[PDB]
This record gives C-alpha cells, sequence and structure tokens, in this order.
DNA sequence: ATAATGACGCT
DNA sequence: AGCGTCAT
C-alpha cells in the first residue's frame, strides 16, 4: 500500500532512426527520396541481401534478409543502394559516421546509451527536474508535442491518424497534475518535450528522421517506440501497461524475443505479457532461474532497473567475413589472405579510434566458424593486441588458430572454414 | 545463400 | 578463458 515500489523514478527515451541506412543513402542520393528503396549488400548473389528498407518498399511487403531479386517481384519499381566493398567485403564506414553525426547530436541533451548504429537511450530525470524548475508553474501545450503519441489514448465516449492523436494528446494534457512536479506522468511529458526538441535538432542537423519512445525504463521506452513508426514518438506511461501488456505478445519485449521467451510461453501456458502477473515471484524463479525470474515478476507490471549506461563508444571493434557452401575456405594461404584483409580494416578502424578517442585496444580475438558446425562461433581465441600493425595482427591471429587445422596436408585446411571475425577488446586509457 | 557486427551472461 | 544468448 504506503509502500509498493512502482518502477516510475525515471525518464527513460529510446531514439531510433527510422530506416536508417535507407536514410543515409537517400541524404547522399536525392533520386532516392519518398521512394520504395532498400540498400543491399554483395549484388552478384541474386541483386544482393537486403538490409535496410524504405517504408514505402515495405508497403510492398519487402523486407530484411530478402534477396534484391525477390524483393524486386514484390516491389518491381523498388530502387537499390548497394553497401561499399573493401577489401572483398562490405564497408559500413558511411553509415558508422553518420550515426556519429547523430550520436553527438543527442549528447547535448542528456547522458545517452548508444545501443546499436541507430539507437540510443536516453536518461532524461536530471533534465525533466530542470525544465520543471524553469517552467514556472505554466500549462505544457499542446503545440510543444506536435509529435507525440500518448499510448491508450483517446478513450470513451476521428477516422484519420492525425485526429486521434490529437484527441488522445488533448485528453492526456487535460488531465495533466500541473501543479504536482512530482507526478511521474507530469515527468514523462515533460520529457516527451524534450524528445521533441531533441529530434528536431536531429533532424535539422543532420537530415535524418527518427521516432522515439518515452516512459520509465529502457524496456518500455524501446517498445513504445515502435508503436508508431515512422517519424513519430509515443508516451508510455505506468497506467498504460495493464492494457498495453494484455494483448502484447511475449515476443515482443526486449530479450523475450529468444530462447527465453519461448520457454516462458511453453512452460507457463501463456501467450501475452500480462498473464505473468498471475504467478508469484518465487514460481517465476523456480521455472527460470532467480534473476530471470525477478526480472519477469517487475517487468509485467511494468518495472525494470537496468540503467541507461553512459557509453557512447563501442567496447570492442571487429571485422568479420562468412565464406558459405563452396566458398568455404580451404587452403592455408586463403586463410592467411582473408586474415590480412579483416586486420587491415582493423587497423584503420583502430588507429581512427586511438585519434578521436584516446584509448587503445589491448586484446585480440579470433574466431572462426566451421563447415558443419552449427553455432555463431565454433571457436575463439584471444592474444595480446600490442601494435596496429595489419600485418602483425593478420599474422598473430593465424598462429593462435592455425592447429584448429585437422588436416594432413602441409598446404590444406580442413575442416573448411565457414568464419573468420576478428575484433579488438579491453580498450584502455591513451 | 542474409551478412556484419555488438553487448553481455554463464562457467 | 572460452562459450552461449540476444540483438540491430
Ligand atoms: C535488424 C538489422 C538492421 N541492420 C542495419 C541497417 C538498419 O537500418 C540499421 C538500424 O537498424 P533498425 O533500427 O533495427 N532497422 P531500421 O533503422 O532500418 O528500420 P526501423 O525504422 O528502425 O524499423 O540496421 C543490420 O545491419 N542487421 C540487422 O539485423
Ligand atoms: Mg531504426
Ligand atoms: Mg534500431
Amino acid at each position: 500500500g504506503p509502500h509498493m515500489a512502482t518502477g516510475q523514478d525515471r525518464v527513460v527515451a529510446l531514439v531510433d532512426m527510422d530506416c536508417f541506412f535507407v536514410q543515409v543513402e537517400q541524404r547522399q542520393n536525392p533520386h532516392l527520396r519518398n521512394k520504395p528503396c532498400a540498400v543491399v549488400q554483395y549484388k552478384s548473389w541474386k541483386g544482393g541481401g537486403i538490409i535496410a528498407v524504405s517504408y514505402e518498399a515495405r508497403a510492398f511487403g519487402v523486407t530484411r534478409s530478402m534477396w534484391a531479386d525477390d524483393a524486386k517481384k514484390l516491389c518491381p519499381d523498388l530502387l537499390l543502394a548497394q553497401v561499399r566493398e573493401s577489401r572483398g567485403k562490405a564497408n559500413l564506414t558511411k553509415y558508422r559516421e553518420a550515426s556519429v553525426e547523430v550520436m553527438e547530436i543527442m549528447s547535448r541533451f542528456a547522458v545517452i546509451e548508444r545501443a546499436s548504429i541507430d539507437e540510443a537511450y536516453v536518461d532524461l530525470t536530471s533534465a525533466v527536474q530542470e525544465r520543471l524548475q524553469k517552467l514556472q508553474g505554466q500549462p505544457i501545450s499542446a503545440d510543444l508535442l506536435p509529435s507525440t503519441y500518448i499510448e491508450g489514448l483517446p478513450q470513451g465516449p476521428t477516422v484519420q491518424k492525425e485526429g486521434m492523436r490529437k484527441q488522445g494528446l488533448f485528453q492526456w494534457l487535460d488531465s495533466l497534475q500541473i501543479d504536482n512536479l512530482t507526478s511521474p506522468d507530469l515527468q514523462l511529458t515533460v520529457g516527451a518535450v524534450i524528445v521533441e526538441e531533441m529530434r528536431a535538432a536531429i533532424e535539422r542537423e543532420t537530415g535524418f528522421q527518427c521516432s522515439a519512445g518515452i516512459s520509465h525504463n529502457k524496456v518500455l521506452a524501446k517498445l513504445a517506440c515502435g508503436l508508431n513508426k515512422p517519424n513519430r514518438q509515443t508516451l508510455v506511461s505506468h497506467g498504460s501497461v495493464p492494457q498495453l501488456f494484455s494483448q502484447m505478445p511475449i515476443r515482443k519485449i526486449r530479450s523475450l524475443g529468444g530462447k527465453l521467451g519461448a520457454s516462458v510461453i511453453e512452460i507457463l501456458g501463456i501467450e501475452y505479457m500480462g498473464e505473468l502477473t498471475q504467478f508469484t515471484e518465487s514460481q517465476l524463479q523456480s521455472h527460470f532461474g532467480e534473476k530471470n525470474g525477478s526480472w519477469l515478476y517487475a517487468m509485467c507490471r511494468g518495472i525494470e532497473h537496468d540503467p541507461v549506461k553512459p557509453r557512447q563508444l563501442p567496447k570492442t571493434i571487429g571485422c568479420s567475413k562468412n565464406f558459405p557452401g563452396k566458398t568455404a575456405l580451404a587452403t592455408r594461404e586463403q586463410v592467411q589472405w582473408w586474415l590480412l584483409q579483416l586486420a587491415q580494416e582493423l587497423e584503420e578502424r583502430l588507429t581512427k579510434d586511438r585519434n578521436d578517442n584516446d584509448r587503445v585496444a589491448t586484446q585480440l580475438v579470433v574466431s572462426i566458424r566451421v563447415q558443419g558446425d552449427k553455432r555463431l562461433s565454433s571457436l575463439r581465441r584471444c592474444c595480446a593486441l600490442t601494435r596496429y600493425d595489419a600485418h602483425k595482427m593478420s599474422h598473430d591471429a593465424f598462429t593462435v588458430i592455425k592447429n584448429c587445422n585437422t588436416s594432413g596436408i602441409q598446404t590444406e585446411w580442413s575442416p573448411p572454414l565457414t568464419m573468420l571475425f576478428l575484433c579488438a577488446t579491453k580498450f584502455s586509457a591513451s
């Protein structure tokens, strides 16, 4: 009762760029704007595998992982841009640099956690505090929230999207407890005002559109972000959670998209996140373990405590290439030459990293996959990273895997290698 | 025959 | 240390 802790302590946003790789290519090539288009890599195999799809092309059913030859059958006017290739592999530099543009702008507003190349969580608790003080006690106008959705509103006794959005925003703002700087709903509202400002800044200064979720934790902010894509932001209040989760499939919640989520569904005999509330914490801990049990108990009530970590820089820098099917590497010099390609890209990226960020990696991780073997990595081995020298790194990486070579013949490699992966890790102040 | 990456848990 | 899960 007077002591129940309701997970309303923070204001957290998740900002995610809309069809990001497509937007980067579309800013550079105006002929691609506002058309169905996709970004692909490796043109030689069925037109390339699609890794990003504009919303106009999604309306025809084009999805990521589709072959471009197959996507053209769904969308004959689909326009393509292809990832740069360097040293015989995909080169994502252009998108990393675009990502840096966005991240630096978000960093001006608050502490951000870089979560992927195109999204970052934002901890707005302090910033909300400040703006509440600066704003006398004056109402929050709907004009401050021109792209915001209030999830679950409108309710109670218009046929177009923007009309619904406004009605719900009006209902929310009409109900707001403005003379109450402690109310979690007021805090989220002010957080949403700031995220409008952050997204306007991103669009003005980069040309890129994005969406955002605003809620009290990372999981809800990420869920909310996807509710009204593209180019829109969604506020998910604590109060919206029971109805939102009542028909929310379990797999849609961050970290439940895989085997854990599948076992939650099968073991408990449930479909929706809200049905989790019927189980005691001990019961959930008995099926899924102490931390997963506790996490599920709180999460299905809308409560989650994972912090927004102050980290804008990756912890690792890695290069990898697949060699599927008959292209699997089978001679030792083939293995050596690719390791050298990977090491040369890694040297470039590390040197830049050291200049910009004043740190050095100190460990090199070599990972390979074998023909027939099932998993992402078949095998990982590590060694010291003492010099950003591509030839040393590729030689060292070879040294530590070369006795994986089951092959008798002096010049062959068996089993064939279907993946090579070099990763620099364990950064330290430089 | 998606691919290329990245964060982190378990042991 | 080396492996497994989950994600974009
Ligand atoms: C999912 C996914 C995305 N990406 C690259 C390009 C995507 O544009 C960049 C950002 O990912 P996202 O936010 O999951 N997808 P999106 O930005 O293209 O589209 P949306 O507007 O966010 O739904 O992901 C991959 O390279 N492999 C992937 O598996
Ligand atoms: Mg995105
Ligand atoms: Mg994303």
